[PDB]
């Protein structure tokens, strides 16, 4: 009854030399790397704040361009949201108010339901009087240093833009203390074109509503807010925007398949340490993380939070792109998933960090297709779509076969996407062959599917057919099975067609 098949874990490549971070044209570094040093906190490169304010940056709430019209006049912003969040909260009124105080368009659209429930219903008294009188003034702290933490001007990783943004997880700290308190201007109203292409940033759709998973996703949240509050993180992240331009001719792709690891068992996050770890993204990176959201994409993001703050600076995903998040920390252990996530307790990561003082710890956000139809997934366009979206994620241009990690990956984009979990694991198989590397693919209870992928995984590795000899084969499924089959669902399946294709050849 064997757990996993194929390449033994052990001999799968896991990772961690680095080139000299410095700034150039395509990468912004926002400390000092003379100063860069082991356990010691970075300091911010400039020394004094810098401010942008143009449709190329991110709008800062500390800008003296962030101004509030006045009873004549205009005000501060940031002047308002200090005098604001100085007072104690002692009640979450006190907490909705101050808010409010510098969010007036809101104050009837905002709900505070679920910050009321957590800290009167689901809190206990000590542990709500942890909550008032420890972490929340010490997050206000951290969230009104923004201009001594975030010195100097953050560029938007806008689509098309191959830029690379490498950032203390100090200074992403102070960033997302700002987005709980809902700081950031020009990121509220669903009606402007300014951000829309952009996903949410400031914290407030997690305070509404009644669902008894956003008390669970405060508590993940307030357990990082915890930590980085009481000891300052020490290390750096980077975050990467990949678009590829010359995508490969998938029907005469010479390549062979590389080595498998396949189990029903394990994580991604747990025995995919050292990999590529795939996020089953959302167009919009983090999907629903500060709002209803609760599964794969939301969960990683909730339990390694400095992965929110993507969501300040990542223009939305054209098929050709992906993000790389290099260096972020996991705070927290969970129990469940989607509508059974439960926080567990503290986690301290114990992965080592790089010449650039960043974690260990590499993962790629690909969005995957929303099938209107199930049959819509065969169509040629589509399997070459998911296959370039792949291979965008998995692809290091400039990067030798030998020194790329394995790709930890699962069931992408099924669930309410639809997308068939025996077509998808196939087209990573491709993805990941056509980029050299092996992979590691979990999934997640299913006995079945992992003896199916493993077995397909063989036969085309025995018979010795490529990238494009698999390629073709899946566009002969369309042709002789969807091209003109009315059905919702196909006489013959996939896989039994690839054995048959091939063994009658
Ligand atoms: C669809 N789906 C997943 O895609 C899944 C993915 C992961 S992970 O990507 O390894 N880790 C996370 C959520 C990134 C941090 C962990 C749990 C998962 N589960 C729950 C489950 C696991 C085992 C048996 C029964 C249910 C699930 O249903």
């Amino acid at each position: 009854d064997k757990k996993w098949l194929g390449t033994p874990i052990e001999e799968m490549r896991r990772m961690p030399r680095l080139p000299l971070l410095r700034p150039s044209a395509n990468h912004t570094v926002t400390i000092r790397v003379d100063l860069l040093r082991a356990g010691e906190v970075p300091k911010p490169f400039p020394t004094h704040y810098k401010d942008l304010w143009d449709n190329k940056h991110v709008k800062m709430p500390c800008s003296e361009q962030n101004l509030y019209p006045v009873e004549d006049t205009a005000g501060s912003r940031w002047e308002l949201i200090q005098t604001a969040l100085l007072n104690k909260f002692t009640r979450p009124q006190n907490l909705k108010d101050a808010i409010l105080k510098y969010n007036v368009a809101y104050s009837k659209k905002w709900d505070f339901t679920a910050l009321i429930d957590f800290w009167d219903k689901v809190l206990e008294e000590a542990e709500a009087q942890h909550l008032y009188q420890s972490i929340l003034p010490d997050m206000v702290k951290i969230a009104l240093c923004l201009p001594n933490i975030c010195t100097q001007p953050i560029p938007l990783l806008a689509a098309a833009m191959n830029h690379s943004i490498t950032m203390s997880q100090e200074q992403i700290a102070s960033l997302l203390a700002n987005a709980f308190f809902c700081t950031f201007p020009r990121r509220n109203a669903k009606m402007k074109s300014e951000y829309s292409s952009y996903p949410d940033i400031n914290f407030n759709r997690l305070f509404e509503g009644r669902s008894s998973r956003k008390p669970e996703k405060l508590k993940t949240l307030f357990c990082y807010f915890r930590r980085v509050t009481a000891a300052a993180p020490t290390g750096l992240v980077t975050f990467t925007r990949q678009s590829l331009e010359d995508f490969p001719e998938w029907e005469r792709c010479e390549k062979p398949l590389t080595r498998l690891h396949v189990t029903y068992e394990g994580t991604i996050e747990e025995n995919g340490q050292g990999m590529l770890q795939v996020d089953f993204a959302n167009r919009f990176v983090g999907g629903g993380v500060t709002s209803a959201g609760l599964v794969q994409e939301e969960i990683r993001f909730l339990i390694n939070p400095e992965l929110i703050i993507s969501r300040l600076f990542t223009e939305v995903l054209d098929h050709n792109e992906c993000l790389i998040i290099t260096g972020t920390e996991q705070y927290s252990e969970y129990t469940g998933y989607a509508e059974t996530y439960r926080w567990s307790r503290s986690h301290e990561d114990g992965s080592e960090r790089d010449d650039w003082q960043r974690r260990c710890t590499e993962i790629v956000a690909i969005d995957a297709l929303h099938f209107r139809r199930y049959l819509d997934q065969f169509v040629p366009e589509k399997m070459r779509r998911e296959l370039n979206k792949a291979y965008c994620g998995f692809l290091r241009p400039g990067v030798s076969s030998e020194n790329l990690s394995a790709v930890a990956t699962g069931n992408w984009g099924c669930g309410a996407f639809g997308g068939d979990a025996r077509l998808k694991a196939l087209i990573q198989i491709l993805a990941a062959a056509a980029a050299e590397r092996d992979v590691v693919y979990f999934t997640f209870g299913d006995s079945e599917l992992m003896r199916d992928i493993y077995s397909m995984h063989i036969f085309l590795t025995e018979r010795k057919l490529t990238v494009g000899d698999v390629y073709k084969l899946l566009l002969r499924y369309y042709n002789e099975e969807c091209r003109n089959c009315s059905t919702p669902g196909p006489d013959i399946k996939l896989y039994p067609f690839i054995y048959h294709a091939v063994e009658s050849c």
